[PDB]
């Protein structure tokens, strides 16, 4: 009973009690069956038995068969049942993907998606079967058990209720048993298909050794080793499947043998009258076509076990690397930005971080163009929160970053990438990406302040139209100024870029380095480059070599210096 | 194999037997109830009712938690479709060797398995369907009606008649349109992960834009749309079930009441209603499972069609116009004036120039790239030549079977790809005709059996993805065990030579003076050892010769050539 919605409360009600009514017409169904067979055994009229035989008739067409043909009550069960698996399938499924992008960038580098989306999404499929099998399975089959017991040691004769209840446990234990003995062989019977499956694929994908060498021969004949291999013991786990299910058939037939002659000398005795005899027949026949099945969801709740404790796991792994739970927001002003002893550990990097102190000035551009590797992209990374501080000081106009919250930051902040990754989307929902809750009419504002109007024009339909792998292939300039009608949208307090290798062509060039001129105005920049165009428009340039600060000035201080940056402007000068 | 004609002969008649099952254990269960209701001989009746008993197990309810007779059918035909699906699965694999590497190279090996194993699977489900649903059910359906018909009352026979042409006919209809929102189901599946994945992979702009809300909401919204479908695809598959479960009704419900009349008045017995009440329902059930087959033969054929459009077609790069046999004694080795013909690449032939009479070991050289290796594909029969002739010992290849020059040529690549497996196969791989004591002794020959004996496990040593990870020097030291175990007429090689240990280069060297003890050798290299190795040199630039002459000459000519080698060796 999930305390969502009211209709929720009342679908897992009814659908309960509903339940509860095919468990009722379990023990009816058999008993009309005995009152008709007493009908037609001593004559009656006609009047009454047609109605008695049409009661009954319809109580059969609502459960028309165990497990098969379920009937009216077990299919409108499940069909009013999925209402609230949609309920619980979804919740799950939207935790567990808000707590997948809650996690750091550090869990995302090197594990993939395919592979966690799997477990996420068969985890979703494996709480569903532990609920809808246990609620429908366990406690239903377990009190039809109970029914059994008591009905026939009440209302039929008692060591009836003693044959059906030995029987019972004599078949469980024997169904528990022989399922994990086959579950042994199945596993047997997985680690070989493995190696016959592998070898086959590598023998293949080795054609070119196999044709150097005319190996087609052996190769096949290894083939065929293989498939006998795997063939015998695959007759070994079927033989298991066939003495698990001949010797639950054996059971069923010593009980139903047991009932069926002490109830046949009950009648010629006459304590009972043969309707007790079809009672009992039929009654057993429909308490197992349920109880095999039974046992094929205990060995499919195996599977289940896996999954479940795997997604609690992704579900309780938290990086939680800093966070102020006060809520604390942000206080900025103008972007005064402190560096004090700021060392921290980098992994899987040439670069690390090694002690830099240079306070960039507020409301100017303090480029870091300098050596090969990423560590300009990781102090990009290590300031917009996404590692943690070792030993430094970071204060964005005199607080800080520890404190002061996420939300706040990402409202007072406002950084562009250097590779544009976009969707298979339209453009519209891609230009007010920097702010999905701004209007329309300034986000086509917003994108002919870019300058994407001339991509609009350029569509099969314009602001309504499909790009991506799905959809149309724009450029990398229409791409990255898309991605400043983002920022612009987005309203930054500092602005922080890259760009890749790549210029796309002058006339889209000299229209994005004028808006990023134009963004950077009245805002600090902290600008990492490879293009010349892009380091010129910037004043002062901070080089790092291994983590620590080497040289300073301008970029005609650097060439008259003669450092690194020198000999990279000579090597763009003269390539 | 005979013995499997028995198999398939005591099958068919266990099936006979499972079919004269399903007509006698309710006929045994109406003449328990006609003993029991007049009053019964005891002795009659214990052994009619352990009879039947004894029988119901033998049939083990309807299906599921099958019976005696249809877990010995499944049991003991296991043995056949293990043999059909052995012997295509080896057609399978032996014609896709056998078929070219040109659409080879094009597929990816997971796949092609992967429909090479649903094939396999489709044949044998389809069959076993065809023989074990199809003609049992219909043959069920006929005795239904034939003993209802002609053993009882003919309006018996009448209501079975029209209650399993109906339930088929209405299970059809019914299953083409689950069919149809299955598909546009499940493309809309394919959307509703698509986008998922491809949010996961945006992660770090996303966490840019700070939009994991946004993100969060359009997921939720795309999967509001998946549960709208999902309840219209339950619905149907609820209208399926309960309009099959009506039809078990109406069937049930006119027979019961009919029944109820004629043993009312007498002209049928009170045992009649129960032999018709289980009957109808024991014909009934197994009908429910005859949905689940109609609606496997789609994918069934389909996949089963792809097996035939991989099987029975051919790629066959190398046409068998004579398939004659090569009269090599020697080893001329003869490129001459082919104008072959090639796309997707600038690697045409135009007509390169160089032969050499055994006595002459033969260089190549060029610009960068791998690109090289093509040359060596076109000498192993991978390609046939447009327009002009290749000779081998003076005999034209276009005219010899593609096995008269596969034995012969012993090619050496960059990385011979050691097998998960031990290194006594390995030395086996080369060539399998020899035995053990001339392969471990070319395994001494070939300067091996150092490393061998030096890891801790010897000749059987478990080595590669299931094993032990070698090193790149011992197992080219393998590629050349492998091969001089082969000896092969006359030797095309490459060589790797990518100096890392000087010691196993100098090794490699020795092993290429003993493999090329007074016989010909065509090599393809960027090193000093390995090209002064040959008697003449040739620069080829993507088919076109340009300079030839020896290592000296070259580097006395001195341009491209000679600033490359002295740029790789120094800076
Ligand atoms: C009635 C029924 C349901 C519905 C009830 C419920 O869901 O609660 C169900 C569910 C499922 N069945 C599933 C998968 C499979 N079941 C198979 C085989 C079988 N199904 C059977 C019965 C059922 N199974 C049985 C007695 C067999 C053996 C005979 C045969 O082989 O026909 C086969 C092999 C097919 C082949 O070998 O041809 C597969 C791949 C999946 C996973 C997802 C998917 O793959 O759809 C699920 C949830
Ligand atoms: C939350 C869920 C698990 C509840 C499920 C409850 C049912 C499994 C039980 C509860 C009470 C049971 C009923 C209690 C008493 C009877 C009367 C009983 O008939 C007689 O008393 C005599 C019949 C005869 O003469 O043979 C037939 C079964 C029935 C309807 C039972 C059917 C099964 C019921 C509904
Ligand atoms: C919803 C669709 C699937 C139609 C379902 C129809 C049933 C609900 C009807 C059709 C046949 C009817 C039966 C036809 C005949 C009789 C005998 C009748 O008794 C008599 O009057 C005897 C003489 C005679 O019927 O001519 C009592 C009602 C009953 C059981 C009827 C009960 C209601 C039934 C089962
Ligand atoms: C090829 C595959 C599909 C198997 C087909 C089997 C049928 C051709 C046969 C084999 C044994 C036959 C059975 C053998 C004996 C009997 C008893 C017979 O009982 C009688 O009352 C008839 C004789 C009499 O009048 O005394 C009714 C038919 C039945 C069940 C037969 C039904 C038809 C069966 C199943
Ligand atoms: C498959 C393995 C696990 C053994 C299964 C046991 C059956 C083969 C046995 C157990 C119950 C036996 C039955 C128990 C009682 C009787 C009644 C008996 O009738 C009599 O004449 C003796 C009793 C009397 O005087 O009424 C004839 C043998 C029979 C049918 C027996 C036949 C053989 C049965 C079915
Ligand atoms: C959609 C599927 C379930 C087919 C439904 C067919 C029924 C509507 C038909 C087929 C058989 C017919 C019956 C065939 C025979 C009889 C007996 C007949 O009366 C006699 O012949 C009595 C003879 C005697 O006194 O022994 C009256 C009509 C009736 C009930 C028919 C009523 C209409 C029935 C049930």
């Amino acid at each position: 009973w999930p305390r969502g919605s009211p209709a929720l409360q009342l679908v897992v009600l009814i659908c309960l009690g509903l339940m509860g009514l095919e468990r009722a017409l379990n023990v009816l169904v058999p008993i009309f069956y005995r009152n008709i067979v007493n009908l037609l055994t001593e004559k009656a009229p006609w009047n009454s038995l047609a109605w008695t035989v049409t009661s009954y008739v319809f109580l059969k067409f609502l459960q028309g068969g165990g497990t098969g043909s379920t009937g009216f009550v077990s299919n409108l069960r499940t069909f009013l049942w999925i209402r609230v698996q949609q309920f619980t399938s979804r919740r799950v499924e939207l935790l567990i993907f808000s707590h997948l992008h809650e996690l750091s960038l550090r869990w995302h580098l090197g594990r993939r998606t395919g592979e966690v989306l799997r477990i996420a999404d068969r985890g979703t499929s494996s709480v569903t079967g532990l609920l809808s099998y246990l609620v429908f399975n366990v406690i239903p089959t377990l009190a039809d058990i109970i029914i059994g017991i008591i009905y026939f040691s009440m209302f039929f004769n008692a060591w009836f209720g003693l044959i059906v209840f030995l029987c019972m446990s004599l078949y469980l234990t024997l169904t528990i048993v022989v399922t994990e003995w086959r579950t042994k062989f199945r596993r047997a019977m997985n680690t070989q298909e493995n190696a016959t499956r592998a070898r086959a694929v590598d023998s293949l994908l080795n054609f070119e050794t196999v044709k150097y060498y005319n190996a087609e021969s052996y190769e096949v004949e290894r083939y065929r080793e293989a498939i006998i291999k795997y063939q015998g013991l695959e007759w070994k786990s079927s033989a298991s499947l066939v003495l698990l299910n001949q010797t639950q058939n054996l059971v069923i037939g010593l009980g139903l043998l047991a009932g069926s002659l002490l109830c046949a000398y009950f009648v010629t005795e006459q304590k009972l009258q043969v309707g007790d005899y079809v009672l009992f027949g039929t009654y057993i026949i429909q308490l197992y076509m349920p109880l095999n099945w039974f046992g094929t969801y205990y060995r499919m709740i195996q599977t289940n076990f896996i999954d479940m404790e795997n997604m609690f796991d992704l579900l309780k792994e938290e990086t939680e690397v800093k966070d102020l739970p006060g809520a604390g927001p942000l206080r900025f002003q103008k972007g005064r930005i402190e560096f004090e002893n700021v060392h921290f550990s980098y992994a899987d990097g040439r670069e690390t971080l090694q002690d830099v102190s240079f306070t960039v000035m507020p409301g100017q551009t303090l480029a870091l163009v300098g050596p090969s590797g990423a560590g300009k992209s990781t102090i990009l990374r290590l300031l917009f929160r996404f590692y943690d501080i070792s030993s430094g000081c970071i204060r964005i106009d005199g607080q800080d970053i520890s404190q002061v919250t996420q939300a706040s930051l990402r409202s007072h902040i406002g950084v562009v990438p250097q590779d544009t990754v976009l969707f298979n989307d339209t453009i519209a929902d891609n230009i007010r990406y920097g702010r999905v809750t701004a209007g329309n009419d300034e986000v086509e504002a917003a994108a002919q302040a870019a300058g994407i109007h001339d991509a609009i024009m350029a569509f099969p339909e314009g602001y309504r139209t499909q790009v991506g792998e799905r959809g149309l292939k724009l450029s990398g300039g229409e791409k990255q100024r898309v991605a400043i009608a983002r920022t612009i949208l987005k309203a930054p307090g500092i602005i922080l870029l890259d760009e890749a290798t790549s210029a796309l062509d002058t006339s889209n060039e000299r229209a994005i380095q004028a808006s990023l001129a134009k963004v950077c105005a009245n805002r600090t920049t902290i600008v990492v480059a490879h293009r010349l165009s892009t380091v010129v428009n910037a004043d002062q340039i901070l080089v790092i070599k291994d983590g620590c600060i080497v040289e300073r000035g301008r970029h005609e201080a650097l060439l008259s210096r003669g450092g690194v940056y020198a000999d990279m402007w000579q090597l763009q000068q003269g390539q």
